[PDB]
C-alpha cells in the first residue's frame, strides 16, 4: 500500500501518544517514517519507539511548533536529509489564565497556528502535492474548545489554499482513550465502546494515503459516532 | 484487503453510473459482490458489466426499494444464495413529489438497512451515496437518516456513513467506508467533491 | 408595532398550544389574527380562546394541512373574508414507509404547501414562520422541515417573501427533561409560549427586514451544548 | 420599547459604521446609548453623530479592545458614570504568526474581554451582541466565542449572541443583489434591527444563536 510513501509524525511522546498509534500502521503498511519531538527528554523516548518498528533507519527532529525558527530549519534538515515527502501527520493538544489574553492566543498559537506553520513549510517538501492531517485531543468557559473551532476552520482554508498545489489537509477528531468520560463514551457512543490509537491511526492511513485522494477540508470523527448524538 | 468480503452492491444502471465506480473498486479489492437492479430491462446491461470484472459467478437480484415485498425477498435470496455479506453500498410543487423524493431518497435506505441488518449478525457497513430543490429536501432527509440509522444499529455493530458527491474517487472512499479502516466512523457524512 | 397588520395562525388546539403563546403576543400588539383548527372538535375551544384577546372579531377556518383541497379552499376564504395578509404562523432502524412518509408530510412538506397558498395573499411579500417542538423519525422529519425552510426562503425570496422557523425547547419522560434542560442549558430556566410568541412576532415583523432561511432556537440557548 | 434601557455601542468611527445604523435603531426607541470609540482622532467623529440622535448627553469613552488595562477602566467608568447597563453590542472588523494572533485577538477574544467586563454592570442579567483567509478563520473562533460565553453566561442570565451581515458599500455587491434570494442587499439599519431585536427582552429565549442579516444569502 505504503512502500515508498515517506511522512512526517509529529507529536509521538509516549507509547500511548495517539501519534504513535498512527505510527505502528504507516509502518505496517511499509511507508518510512520521520519524526518530531518537542522536548528533549523526549528524544530517547522516541528512540526506543522506532525500535518496536521495522524502521530501516531513525530520522528524528526536534521542533517547537510555537517557534517559526524550529519549524523552518526541521523541514530544511527532513529535506537535506531525506528528500521530498508524502505527506504530514500533525498531532497536537495542550491545555496548560481561565479567561486570560494569553491563555487565548496561547490555545490559538498551539492548537490552530501550528498547522498554518508546519503546512507551510511541509509544502515545500510537496511540489507534486501530498496530504497533511491534523488529529484533535472542560470548566467555566472553555478555550480549548474556541481553540478547535479555530483549528478545523484553519483546516479548511488551508485545504482550500493548498488544493491547487496538489495538497490535501484534513483533520480527525478524536474520541476518548486509554475514566469519568469513559463512563460517557462507552455509555452514549452509538459504537457502544471506546476508539484508540490504532483506530485513528487507520484513518490517518486513510487520509495520508491515495485512497482519500478526493477528500480535503475534511474532519472525520474517529470516536464511535459520538458526535452524531 | 478485502478477500472474502461479500457486499451487496445497489444502483447500477449503466457503465456511468457512481455505483458502478465504487464496484470496480471493490472488485479490484478482491471482494466478492451482489448486484441489485430496478428495472428488468437493467438486468442485461448489469450482466454485462460483470464481464469487466473479476467476479467468479453473477449474482444478480431485481429489486425496487420503492416497494416493501421486493426489499424484503431481495435479501433473503441474498441470504440464502451468498449467506451473510459485509456491508451494503446504496447508491440512489406537489405532495406527491414531495413525498416520492423522500421515499426513493430516505425511506429506502431506512428499509435496506433494516433489511440487509439480518444478513450481518457480527455487524459491517451500510453506505449511502448522494426551481425550488425539493430535492435538497430529500438529501437533508437521508442525511439525517444516516445519523439516527447509523444509532439505532450502533449497537449491532452496524456503521452508517454517506458519501456526499469521480466514479473510482467515491468508490475508494466507499472502500475505506465498507472495509475495517472506517472501523471508528459511523455516522459520519464525507464529501468526495474536492472539497 | 402591529396594528394593521394581519396574520394567519396555524395549529392552536388548547390554551397551552404555544401557537397559542404566539397569539397572545400579536394580539398584544395590535395585530388581527385568523385561525386555523384541524378538528372540528376544537373549533369551539378556539372560539373560547379569541375571547381572552382583543380580537375586534373572530375569523376561523377549518384546515387539514394533510389535504392540498382543504389548504387552497382554506386559503381562498380567508382571501374573500379577509383579503390579504402580513404573514403566517405554522406550528405543527424499525419504522415503516408509511411513518417516515406521513411524518415528512405533516412536519416538512405541509410547510411547503401552506407556503405556496399563503404565497397569494402577499402580493407585496410578507413573513412565513414554522415553530417546530421537541430510532426516531421524527428528527428526519424535522431535518426535511428545516431544509424545506432554507429552500422556501430561497424560492420566495424575489416574491419578497420571508421564510424562517423557530425551534423550541421543552414545557408539556417529560418531569425528567424540564430538568435536565433546566441544569445543563445555560440560562437555567425553561422556555414557554410566550417567549416563542415574542421571537415569533419579531419574524413576522419587518423587525426581521433581512432574515430569511434562518432558524431560531428559542431554548434558553440549549442547542449550544 | 427601549425606554429607560441603557446600551453600550462599540465601533462607531463615521456614519458608515454599522454600529452606527444600531445606534439610530436604538436611539429612535428610547434607549439611552453609551460609545466607544478607539482612536482619539474619532471622539469628535462621535459628537458629531450624537447630534443626529436624541441623546440627552453624550457619554463617550476611549477603549481599545486590544488592551486589558483600557477595557477595564473603561467599563468601570461607565459604570461609575451612568450605573449598570442593559446590554452590550461589539462591533469589531478587519501568513505570519503574528497576523493570525492579531486577528484572533481582536475578532475573537475583544469579544471575551468586553463580556468579561460588561458582566459586572450586568447583575441582574443582559445582552450582549457580536456583529461581524484568515479572517475566516478568526470569525469561526468568534463563532465559537459566541457560543461558549453564551454558555458560561447563560446562568448570569447574561445572553450573547452574534449577528452575521452581508456587505453594504461593485463587483462581488453584483454577485449578490443577483445570486441572495432577498434579491437587493443589506444595510445598517436591517442590522440595527436585529440589533435591536437581540439586545430587546424580545430575544428572551435566545442565547448562543448567530443571526444572518444578508438578504438570506447564507442558504445559498
Amino acid at each position: 500500500n505504503l512502500e515508498n510513501k515517506t511522512y512526517v509524525i509529529m507529536g509521538i511522546a509516549n507509547k500511548r501518544s495517539i501519534a504513535f498509534g498512527v505510527a505502528k500502521v504507516l509502518d505496517q503498511l511499509g511507508a518510512k517514517l520521520v519524526f518530531t519531538y518537542r522536548k528533549e527528554r523526549s528524544r530517547k523516548e522516541l528512540e526506543k519507539l522506532l525500535e518496536q518498528l521495522n524502521q530501516p533507519e531513525a530520522h528524528l527532529y526536534q521542533i517547537d511548533v510555537q517557534s517559526d525558527e524550529e519549524v523552518i530549519n526541521g523541514f530544511e534538515q527532513i529535506g537535506k536529509d531525506v528528500g521530498n515527502i508524502d505527506g504530514v501527520y500533525h498531532s497536537i493538544a495542550f491545555a496548560n489564565s481561565e479567561t486570560s489574553r494569553e491563555g487565548f492566543l496561547l490555545a490559538q498559537d498551539i492548537s490552530s497556528y501550528s498547522l498554518t506553520i508546519v503546512a507551510h513549510e511541509a509544502k515545500k517538501l510537496m511540489p507534486e502535492g501530498g496530504s497533511i492531517v491534523a488529529t484533535t485531543y472542560v470548566q467555566n468557559y472553555n478555550v480549548m474548545g474556541v481553540a478547535k473551532a479555530s483549528l478545523e476552520a484553519n483546516v479548511k482554508y488551508l485545504a482550500l489554499d493548498l488544493g491547487p498545489d496538489n495538497i490535501r489537509v484534513n483533520a480527525i477528531s478524536a474520541g476518548p482513550i486509554r475514566n469519568t468520560i469513559l463512563k460517557e463514551i462507552e455509555e452514549r457512543a452509538p459504537l457502544k465502546r471506546n476508539v484508540d490509537q490504532v483506530e485513528v491511526g487507520k484513518t490517518a492511513a486513510y487520509l495520508l494515503s491515495d485512497l482519500s485522494s478526493g477528500v480535503t477540508g475534511e474532519n472525520i470523527h474517529v470516536d464511535s459516532g459520538f458526535h452524531a448524538i
